[PDB]
């Protein structure tokens, strides 16, 4: 499923991500835009042998299990494939853990490089919400 922008904003808000760990909704929408282009099915292999999964590109070395990643910790206790679902619940639950791990949203490279410090409220402009 490829979410619309306002559609994803509404889902993220309903799931309690708006202002979670102090990160406004636009931060989360921007992160998803550049991590997955709002595509729940997105997967991308990383250089260390891990893979990033889903709308928020959650990593298989630390956070989810994909069965093929050396050093995997599965801290979200979830199969990575469950993070590719059309329902974002599992990705949100795991993202809440990631953003609580000490470095905030810096855990998302695309957020750090493309969202951090920018006018992130623009990502929710026009939405009823
Ligand atoms: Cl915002
Ligand atoms: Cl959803
Ligand atoms: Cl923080």
């Amino acid at each position: 499923k490829v979410f619309g922008r306002c559609e994803l904003a509404a889902a993220m808000k309903r799931h309690g991500l708006d202002n979670y760990r102090g990160y406004s909704l636009g931060n989360w929408v921007c992160a998803a835009k550049f991590e997955s282009n709002f595509n729940t099915q997105a997967t991308n292999r990383n250089t260390d042998g891990s893979t990033d999964y889903g709308i928020l590109q959650i990593n298989s070395r630390w956070w989810c299990n994909d069965g093929r990643t050396p050093g995997s910790r599965n801290l979200c206790n979830i199969p990575c494939s469950a993070l590719l679902s059309s329902d974002i619940t599992a990705s949100v639950n795991c993202a809440k853990k990631i953003v609580s791990d000490g470095n905030g949203m810096n855990a998302w490279v695309a957020w750090r490089n493309r969202c951090k410090g920018t006018d992130v409220q623009a990502w929710i402009r026009g939405c009823r919400l």
